[PDB]
């Protein structure tokens, strides 16, 4: 159970535009979850292979994660919001289907979900 490629970050072949709410996340969003103090385990895919999980690339079909997302954000690969707060939503629920309820993976987990609900409700409406 070798690990898979990372996800893709640039495609040149889709359009590309700059908004405030794409700012938003990578200026405010992205940098404040960086930050978190749990947010290391986060800021890179998975390495399954170094941490002995042969299964999970098993059971996790969509990875995903913040160094990820930051390269997204960086190379305009989000036309939408929406979507880079999707790929934000499929690390935690990734995190929540692998593990037990309450593992320490889980709880940290937890901690940045609650601060990225409270940064996604301060989104700024479309300029
Ligand atoms: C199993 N699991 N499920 N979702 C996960 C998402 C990310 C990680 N990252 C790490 O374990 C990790 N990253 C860098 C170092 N570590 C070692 C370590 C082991 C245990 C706890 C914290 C950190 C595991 C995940």
């Amino acid at each position: 159970s070798m690990n898979p490629p990372p996800p893709e970050t640039s495609n040149p072949n889709k359009p590309k535009r700059q908004t405030n709410q794409l700012q938003y996340l990578l200026r405010v969003v992205l940098k404040t979850l960086w930050k978190h103090q749990f947010a290391w385990p986060f800021q890179q895919p998975v390495d399954a292979v170094k941490l002995n999980l042969p299964d999970y690339y098993k059971i996790i079909k969509t990875p995903m994660d913040m160094g990820t997302i930051k390269k997204r954000l960086e190379n305009n690969y989000y036309w939408n919001a929406q979507e880079c707060i999707q790929d934000f939503n499929t690390m935690f629920t990734n995190c929540y289907i692998y593990n037990k309820p309450g593992d320490d993976i889980v709880l940290m987990a937890e901690a940045l979900e609650k601060l990225f609900l409270q940064k996604i409700n301060e989104l700024p409406t479309e300029e």
